[PDB]
């Protein structure tokens, strides 16, 4: 993998995968939960391809902010069709 | 799995993975959680055996509740060293 290297070098906040299949909300995603949760996102890893499907793939990516709005951010995803959860908890 | 076999069966609320390596919080962690985070449980698959380390295994749950306390009834899982995660978003 190793996705504890991703937890050790980016200690705070939640680091989450989060998969595209082309069938997620069409708007800007990043944004929308950045500005609706009052997270902050940093790309740690990422492989996205446009495909006639829409983008396709995967980002790993650390949110900071408060508790509750981290959670409420990654249900966000889920709900926005974007499947999202938590690295380290396999 | 198939994992999305018991999102076909236990359609309401969240279906999580409960790990258990030994090293979780040592209280009656079900309980616990039904009671403060107000989320009902039912177990819906599981293996766990008792070892020189504790209680080791998996366990499937469906937790009942409003989205916010089980959102919270996750992440308190793993504050008590209960690696937990929804299903469903591989
Ligand atoms: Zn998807
Ligand atoms: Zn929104
Ligand atoms: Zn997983
Ligand atoms: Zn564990
Ligand atoms: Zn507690």
């Amino acid at each position: 993998l190793v996705v504890e290297e991703m937890l050790e070098q980016y200690p705070n906040g939640k680091i989450v995968r989060l998969l595209f299949h082309g069938e997620q909300a069409k708007l800007p995603i990043i944004s929308h939960i950045v500005q609706e949760y009052q997270v902050e996102v940093s790309i740690i890893q990422g492989n996205i391809q446009q495909t006639k499907q829409g983008a396709v793939g995967s980002l790993y990516i650390q949110l900071l902010g408060e508790e509750q709005n981290i959670l409420a951010a990654i249900e966000g995803l889920r709900k926005l069709r974007v499947e999202t959860e938590v690295i380290g908890n396999e």
